[PDB]
């Protein structure tokens, strides 16, 4: 009722793990999001860091929407604000300013985390919409 | 629906080549995209190259919203990852570092394809914005 068939509820937002995209670059995984009328996932919350990364594989890396458009100049891809305060990079991380796009992946004994990844690089990916 | 009136729908956006002026600089032919809430075009796929080259007259050259921060540092006017290995240039394009914008044109026998020239020469152009 609420999210379409197939995508999970968590507060006013429905959440997709997209298959039929095995994987996909940064802007290929965003434009796939968009074409169901959503997009990478913005994560404004530890709840929402936490929902998602619950109904994700650890054994695989998943793009979200988050990535750098200048000098560690870190937007989301629905404009809403950066909180550096309230952000999840892994230890080390964001690590290089050659990597521009990020990725959510599981680091055994330490749990879920942020990474900044090459955009070209295929990985899994995580759609976001309001719900219905 | 999802686009304005006389805009083409592909995947995620809309699509119109404006009429308003019969050619401008990019910095004018961007600043009538915004004006429609809109932008110079985003190619980021040989789907979107292939759907906004077949939307234009071949005898023509039209602005993309592609432009040289620096060196060779090619960044899209929405500020998303530029992809080296998804990009469509001539054959000899780029071809100078004091040409700092693109346009995309058909060269016979050839097909459509991507041209750095100087920002303030005059060319059609091509906007897009997301669906609603
Ligand atoms: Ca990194
Ligand atoms: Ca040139």
């Amino acid at each position: 009722s609420m999210c379409p068939k197939d995508w999970k509820l968590f507060g006013s937002h429905c959440y997709l793990v997209p298959t039929v995209f095995s994987s996909a670059s940064w802007n290929k995984s965003e434009e796939n999001c968009s074409r169901m009328g959503a997009h990478l996932v913005v994560i404004h919350s530890q709840e929402e860091q936490d929902f998602i990364t619950g109904i994700l594989d650890i054994h695989a890396a998943y793009f979200i929407g988050l990535w750098d458009t200048g000098h560690r100049q870190w937007q989301w891809v629905d404009q809403t604000p950066y909180e550096e305060s309230v952000t999840f990079w892994h230890n080390g991380e964001p690590s290089s300013d050659n990597e521009k796009c990020v990725t959510v992946y599981y680091r055994r004994n330490i749990g879920w985390g942020w990474n900044d990844i090459s955009c070209n690089l295929k990985q899994k990916s995580v759609c976001q919409m309001k719900k219905i």
